[PDB]
């Protein structure tokens, strides 16, 4: 009736939003293991006696290297632009045959299974939001042992075919040099989790348990059955926080390196091929587009499956070690420190001269109740995982996200806050509200540094109402206010909520604005087109405010408790 | 399907859980269902026609379809909301008030309205399988409410001044002296819930509301039955309510006691000039069971200034004067200045300042003052402000035509952030995926409109942002030392507020400060409404997301243009 | 209850019925004993001649017509009806007009109150089966839990 | 293993001329209306789907 | 409508004469004339009448 | 090529102008 008078079509402002890239980098544990399980049942059924360098170890790091080659593929020709690592790599004559080599490359048909879950997105409303997967926002000491590098089995390659008749042949495949971060010899046993040393140990934890069947030689007469063997000359790259590119390392690009991997990759694609019937390359697959990278898992507190801790050389042969003391050299799960009582505030003598409410340094009276939960096997390796999915309620199609590793893990993160829109704003700036579920890494307490990790609990949600916070006048930051002598009426002390009994050894705060937060997340968003900064990078703790509460949520297991071992 | 989708067999190894049973309530502002009804109005009643009908008037007839939109809510709320709320239970549907239900479910509606009434149909979210929104007054309380809900009693009202001519009165201003009803010992009138008419002299403010109903009581309609009788006066009787007796139900679709042939003649009187004379067909019965999506298409608006005031007003005697705005908001209570500091209570201080820490003591040497300042009542900025349009499902601008149209709407005037909660995967799924009070503010803290308070306009910050909260999103923690402690505390994590007064917002946070009004809502029970157990909803996004589609247009009186 | 306590205890396991937000051992006796009260209303409102008092006071027609329709058509195991099946009305053959029927509509608290086992009792058991208190367990913390000010 | 809910009851106050069995054990107060359907239809889908 | 047009009564008397002359017979040539009186908006400037 | 890139369907700012009455007053000498 008044739709030609109103004619709010030809009567409205509209705009789509900014352009923002959020970025995905996957977990490659859970690949990995699903590619060791996979060789595990398949391996016996296969003739390798015409390649020198086919192994279950070798199979398992080709298809490792061959999920990396995928993001390098989708950040070098699909993002725009290019990651600053993925510029790094010159388009010369030996790069460009490397290239080639695993674009080119024949994979089996189960990898696929993982990698269309890394195909890129772009919303429909949010027109200029894309979802795809690089390395751009990688750092070494926040996501290197959740990065599998593939050199790893290469040495575990070297140890499955030594011809040595004693009980644990892992563990030297455990010592075994992989990087030199800057003064630090990183080894196996650090990445994956095996090894410690407080004499050395040997823990057994689902991924180690997993990866150690593939550097195990007792079964090398297997292995040796065959005309010619070689082994690889893998050389140890010394980079810093200034050379390192993810990218180098992961698809074995070093100067001195450049050979092997090109005989590696061209070997392993032909035993691919002729055994394994595999049939499809990457080149015709990064430009595909799907909306299956919005799947998530987002987990709990767990137990770390590597620890940063310098190991010397084994001399002697390991004994098996335990979860407590792991935690012990990882550093996870530690009790609440001791006051050293090194600082001392300036209480006065007198105690009417000052409105002792109004004062934040008590008379010594209460005190805190804030522990950290020490660390329990049940807890923190038997957790459940959430299943998140912003599109459709069904949990079949979270077979690859379970294996894929696209994963928010989060500790003590309880709340984020969404800014309101406002419609006296300009509506990009109110269409373009991406970073609100997101952490600057410069709050976020690295993993593969030697940091201690203490989880305060967050709050239990056993309550019998729903409950929320609301910002008023600013969201920016919360208001601590400070009086004038004369004021207006008596302030009610009713909405302080305070956190008695502070000794450096709680959290006095529990606010971050814009060290102290636990997370890890997939989900990446780089301020620049630069080398990744501690303060360019965010970590996305929740999908749930660009894609809402009315997304399905769905509980499940750990994949190990998922996909057994035989 | 997968090389280990038959070992993993992820659905016998999932739970799942849609989440518990939760109604959100949807309460339409009625002041823009009205506005777009009185122009329908003045665009298909002619006053050189329908000479021949007694009870048939512009005011009547408006009347009659602000009447039927609270009808449709009420046969939406005692006939589709599993269980019906508090407000709907006192009203006796079976045997006593049965004829007049059974009136208005088969009473003919102009084909217009539905337009309106397509928006107020019934929703279930699909993967929130239990999460319902529906259209009910069941969360009503008055001074809360009590001008955003348009009496139709008013424009039964306007057409009984329309009859004869007063002393030295227009019918307008004789309308606007007209008392609708006696909340506890006010005296509540349509110039009070119109806001034409303020204060020992009486002057008159057409605002955009006013302006448009002034159509249905000005001089030429007035001159036209005058000289030209025959619309006869409803008997109508005032109600007499209070907190303990007031219902919604009862007030707007007039089933007080001593009202019954009254309600039961307008309705098919009413029925009769629109099935005749306005080619009407369609009634409410078989509408109130349909259901789609356009209930979560909204319109969130910033501080506007209101088209009432709550002041008591005495019987005008006289005639009035000319007013202006911000005589006007003085009235109302809007955009009010910073108060002054009256200095009537008074702190500790040392005398000796190097006896305690002063960074760490709450309590100023009186230095440096607050520079907070209210945002005052501003004609351009408070009438003529942009509105958004909310969409969570499609991005058509064609969609948002019946949503400037039927009121439901989020007024957000200082609320700049609300706070979600992260799921934990060590709890239950059901209470995961049973986070539906994300976002809501409980009524307690939010700033009444229609009792006699004051606004102050504290503004928001002009617009990334981000706050992430750690251990406990419930409150935030200000800390307080021992004495010997391990290190030195970061004192430049702290955000101060320094020079609080009284007279400025001391805090930020929320666990009457809130100034919102919003048309979806929550009610904890199925009892009468409490400040204690009915929420606002602030937003919608947590429930939707930032994914949702936004567009941004003008106000309805600057599209329905006079 | 007695009946029902034994046939949940043997068809709920703990290891099982990990999807569901509102269903226990305790929610799940609840509803069950819930539903022989709902009987008994039933059988007073629609079919002892005239309702009680106690009925009588129920909007059965417009407020609560939405749960009195919900529990009508509520789904209710087989083992129930092995109770319900000796809750049904029957008049006397030679004495024609002396009808039995079961009603609620004679029930004083002081007089009936702990043998009508409250079905709210059991949603108290839910609603303690979810943290942990101070010093004190589920079950005790079960028995301080109120079920009504008289 | 968190998954279960807490009902929000609220608990009835009544004396000997406000007191009715049927409200009281089939939870019809005003304020327990959410509380009571949510409770009938949740586990009346869990004893058609499990029972 | 106009200030002008406003001033004129709805009472019977005038609408009298307003029945008269909206069903008065006009010849075919006067239509002439009167079709070039026509309302229209443009349709660009959509909210633009003559 | 740089439709979807550019997207201006989903980047312009689009006002039809304000609501305006051309009256026409005829000189009746000629009809």
């Amino acid at each position: 009736i008044f739709a030609k008078e109103i004619d709010l079509p030809r009567n409205v402002i509209q705009h789509s939003g900014n352009k923002f890239i959020l970025d995905v980098v996957p977990d490659s544990r859970f690949p990995t293991f699903a590619i060791t399980e996979f060789v595990q049942r398949s391996f016996s059924n296969f003739t390798f006696e015409q390649y020198s360098y086919v192994s279950p170890a070798s199979l398992v790091g080709y298809l490792v290297y061959m999920i990396h080659a995928f993001v390098f593929l989708v950040d070098a020709f699909e993002r725009s632009p290019m990651s600053a690592y993925a510029s790094e790599i010159d388009a010369s004559h030996a790069y460009l045959r490397i290239i080639d080599a695993f674009s080119d490359a024949y994979i089996p048909d189960f990898l696929f299974e993982i990698l269309d879950t890394y195909l890129s997105h772009r919303l429909d409303i949010r027109s200029k939001l894309e979802m795809n997967v690089s390395y751009g926002s990688v750092l070494y000491k926040y996501d290197a042992p959740r990065i599998v590098a593939p050199s790893i089995f290469l040495l575990a390659h070297n140890q499955l075919i030594s011809q040595s008749r004693e009980s644990t042949a892992y563990e030297k495949w455990l010592d075994s040099i992989v990087i030199h971060y800057s003064r630090a010899v990183i080894r196996v046993g650090n990445l994956v989790g095996g090894l410690y040393q407080s004499t050395h140990f040997t823990y057994r934890n689902w991924f180690a348990r997993s990866l150690s069947r593939l550097a195990d030689s007792a079964t090398h007469r297997t292995h040796l059955r065959r005309p010619m063997i070689s082994e690889f000359d893998y050389n140890i790259p010394s980079v810093n926080n200034n050379t390192y590119n993810p990218y180098v390392h992961l698809l074995m690009l070093e100067p001195n390196n450049r050979n092997i991997t090109l005989d590696f990759i061209r070997s392993l694609s032909s035993f691919c091929s002729t055994e394994l019937k595999a049939t499809r390359t990457l080149r015709d697959h990064i430009s595909r587009r799907s909306a299956a990278i919005s799947r998530c898992v987002i987990k709990g507190p767990e137990a770390p499956t590597w620890h940063s801790s310098p190991l010397d050389d084994l001399k002697e042969k390991s004994k098996q070690g335990n979860f407590s003391q792991f935690c012990e050299v990882a550093k996870f799960g530690l009790p609440r420190k001791e006051n050293s009582e090194s600082y001392t505030f300036k209480f006065p003598k007198d105690a009417s001269t000052i409105d002792t409410a109004f004062y934040l340094i008590q008379e010594n009276g209460r005190s805190s109740v804030l522990d950290p939960t020490t660390a329990d096997e049940e807890l923190h390796t038997e957790g459940m995982n959430l299943l998140f999915d912003p599109y459709d309620d069904e949990s079949s199609a979270h077979y690859a996200t379970v294996l894929s590793g696209k994963l928010i893990q989060n500790s003590n993160i309880d709340g984020e806050t969404l800014l309101l829109p406002d419609p006296t704003t300009g509506l990009a700036r109110t269409n373009s509200r991406y970073l609100q579920g997101s952490v600057l890494i410069r709050n976020v307490l690295p993993e593969f540094d030697q940091h201690e990790i203490r989880l305060f609990p967050r709050y239990p949600q056993i309550s019998r109402l729903s409950a929320s916070l609301t910002l008023l006048f600013n969201m920016r930051q919360v208001w601590i206010p400070r009086f004038k002598q004369k004021v207006d009426e008596q302030p009610k002390l009713s909405n302080f909520s305070w956190n008695e009994g502070c000794d450096g050894t709680v959290p006095s705060l529990n606010v971050v604005t814009a060290q102290q937060v636990i997370l890890w997340s997939s989900y990446r968003h780089v301020s620049n087109s630069d080398r990744p900064t501690v303060d360019t990078v965010y970590y996305y703790s929740t999908l749930e405010l660009l894609f809402g509460t009315r997304s399905s949520m769905m509980q499940t297991y750990n994949l190990h408790q998922l996909l057994s071992l035989h």
